[PDB]
């Protein structure tokens, strides 16, 4: 007996698909613009479990930050879930790739720096994201970067998983560290580092940590993207260190 749908006004369909949608939305009372995604339990339950995607709401709902989505809250009635999100108007990370092709050395720093304050944060929370794809970073009003609600998608690939993930072997923390190297180079690259015609090529330069770099990327990215994919977790950088990079500080607006 709180929040409910007759509390709010329904928008535009953001996105369709197999497990929900999700749509604009503007909560009567008070008349503020967010975004609704609605899930059916026909499907949480049957495979995703529920279990998964459940008390994250309240993990999730306790990230205060200003590069993290914001999830107000959540109900649900007899067929569905609703999740309360915060509105991003600018759109993904991913299809402003699609449009600029690659990014240049100021707005890459910036966004890594926007990503590397959102992990230091949730790790002070024993929170730990596992894959982050361009299409789960969506854009604020000021243009700022906001890491989506991991999960819950409506319908991350191998590309962005980490050797000790895909291995079976045991991940902690610094599998945050290793996507910031993925992203990195995705960004002044216009593509992934290990992308390949076939899973099976896929694995094999991800788990031999095979890449190399277009002639354009400079000595500062080549250093940072190179200590961020480290096969061995233990190598990787403190987030701190990669705040104070020489090339972050050189190109980062902050």
């Amino acid at each position: 007996r709180q929040w409910a749908l007759e509390d709010f006004e329904i928008g535009r369909p953001l996105g369709k698909g197999k497990f929900g949608n999700v749509y604009l939305a503007r909560e009567k009372q008070s008349k503020f613009i967010l975004a609704l995604k609605v899930l059916f339990k026909a499907q949480l339950e049957k495979a995703g479990v529920e279990h998964q995607l459940r008390r994250e709401v309240e993990i999730q709902s306790h990230l205060r930050h200003p590069n993290i989505l914001r999830l107000y809250g959540y109900f649900h009635d007899a067929t569905r879930v609703y999740l309360i999100l915060e509105y991003a108007p600018l759109g993904t990370v991913y299809r402003e790739l699609q449009k600029l092709s690659k990014f240049d050395e100021q707005r890459t720093a910036t966004y890594i720096t926007e990503l590397a304050n959102a992990l230091s944060y949730c790790h002070s929370k024993r929170v730990i994201h596992r894959d982050i794809k361009p299409e789960n970073l969506l854009l604020g009003s000021a243009g700022e970067l906001k890491i989506a609600d991991f999960g819950w998608s409506v319908h991350g690939t191998l590309d962005y998983l980490p050797p000790e993930m895909i291995e079976g072997r045991m991940h902690d923390e610094k599998v945050d560290l290793w996507s910031l190297g993925v992203l990195c180079y995705e960004f002044l690259v216009g593509k992934p580092p290990f992308e390949a015609n076939t899973y099976q090529e896929t694995y094999k330069r991800i788990s031999r940590v095979e890449f190399t770099f277009p002639d354009f990327v400079t000595e500062g990215a080549r250093d940072l993207i190179s200590r961020l994919l480290k096969h061995n977790p233990s190598q990787r950088p403190m987030l701190r260190e990669v705040l104070e990079h020489p090339w972050i500080t050189a190109n980062s607006s902050k």
